[PDB]
């Protein structure tokens, strides 16, 4: 099995003990590390942080303590939008400019491949032709990587993609049979499945549907999403299940209504380290739980939730990671990916569960070490 771990190049700016850089990564935890994110300028890949070149070196130097470890550079992300991708794939010339820039960039800085994180072809302003043009991009990149391996006498660069977990986005975005032939791995973002945007409480990454969910609400679980990909053309061995090391926060409209589906208001509270309404890192979750929040096991969906006063949290812990790891193994998937290792209790000083408690759980369950 593979354990793919995202690292974010803005975690360095979090206050105090939230600050995280590649040197804080245990090189033996994962099989693949992915660097989030590169950007794009004039159809070429580029850095986006003043010290990215330094962090690239620190990141790829982790291979000095794990000869099995591979690294990839992710381009895009949620906040990158779509317009630069739409422009880049719109002509063969623009695609060639990009692919050529990617090869030189990855080889120069020590990366083993590229993780395409366009969120998403055919949605969020991207026109309908981008569904097929995304396939064209991936095919041409896969072929260019094969030819560069021949030309440089090195092992081929990998091409992977982070892909939507929402069904309407999947349907608008991906030619799954053809795409799955050319990608090395498919990183399915089976999280952010519920959140304050819905107006009621729900779980970030439930394994199964809630018992009363029907129709499109019954798409919002890991089991449905992964099997959608598998049964619409993707081989299970290439499919990687997404695991969030964060949870989503909600404000209850009435603290006595605190179950799944309870009405909520606003965007949800921010944590002192991540400082973003609506989500908390796992180490921030631990401070909430230790302070006396009521903890509930959502038995039907195999995930925890917790609340205190009018604050409600849908999240994942050691037990839910363990359940979903056993599930993915018994369903013959290729492994797990985590968003993101800097959200684990990497110092071990927030949760009293040791260093990297969530990431270590998957390392053990997937036989990585
Ligand atoms: C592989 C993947 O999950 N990609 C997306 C991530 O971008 C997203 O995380 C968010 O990334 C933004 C930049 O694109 C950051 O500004 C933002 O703080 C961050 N949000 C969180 C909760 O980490 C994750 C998680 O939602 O999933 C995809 O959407
Ligand atoms: C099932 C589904 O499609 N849910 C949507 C959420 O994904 C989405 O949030 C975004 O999810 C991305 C994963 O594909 C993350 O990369 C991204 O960071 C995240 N954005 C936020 C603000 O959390 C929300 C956006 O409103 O809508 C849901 O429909």
């Amino acid at each position: 099995y593979n354990l793919i771990c995202y690292f974010t190049n803005w975690a360095q700016y979090r206050p105090g003990l939230g600050s995280f850089k590649p040197d804080d990564i245990n090189p033996c935890l994962c099989t693949h590390l992915i660097y989030a994110f590169a950007g794009m300028q004039n159809n070429e890949i580029t850095t986006i942080e003043w010290n990215d070149v330094t962090l690239y070196k620190a990141f790829n130097d982790l291979k000095n303590r794990n000869s099995k470890l591979k690294t990839l550079l992710a381009i895009g992300g949620w906040n990158f939008g779509t317009a630069p991708f739409t422009t880049m794939v719109s002509t063969s010339q623009n695609r060639q400019t990009f692919i050529t820039s990617v090869i030189k960039f990855l080889r120069q800085y020590g990366f083993d491949g590229l993780d395409l994180d366009w969120e998403y072809p055919g949605s969020r302003g991207s026109p309908p032709q981008d569904k097929h043009l995304f396939t064209v991009l991936v095919k041409e990149m896969r072929e260019a990587f094969e030819q560069e391996a021949i030309e440089s006498n090195r092992p081929r660069l990998m091409v992977t993609a982070a892909v939507a977990g929402g069904i309407s986005n999947i349907q608008a975005g991906y030619e799954i049979p053809e795409l799955s032939k050319y990608l090395d791995f498919i990183h399915v973002m089976t999280y952010d499945l519920h959140g304050s945007w819905e107006g009621y409480t729900g779980e970030n990454s439930p394994l199964y549907k809630y018992p009363t969910e029907t129709g499109s609400n019954a798409y919002l679980n890991v089991d449905y999403v992964m099997n959608y990909w598998k049964n619409n053309g993707a081989p299970a061995e290439k499919l990687i299940v997404g695991f969030p090391e964060y949870g989503h926060t909600f404000i209850l409209r009435n603290p006595s209504d605190n179950g799944i589906g309870a009405p909520t208001s606003g965007d949800g509270p921010a944590g002192p380290y991540t400082r973003q309404a609506g989500f908390w890192a796992y180490y921030e979750i631990c401070t909430f739980l230790r302070s006396g929040a009521t903890e509930v096991w959502d038995a039907s969906q195999e995930v925890p939730y917790a609340y205190k006063a009018n604050e409600w949290l849908g999240y994942d812990n050691i037990k839910s990671f363990s359940v979903k790891a056993q599930w993915l193994k018994q369903n013959n998937f290729g492994g797990a990916m985590i968003w993101a290792i800097d959200l684990d209790d990497f110092t071990g000083s927030f949760c009293d569960q040791g260093k990297f408690p969530l990431t270590s759980t998957l390392n053990k369950a997937l036989g990585i070490s």
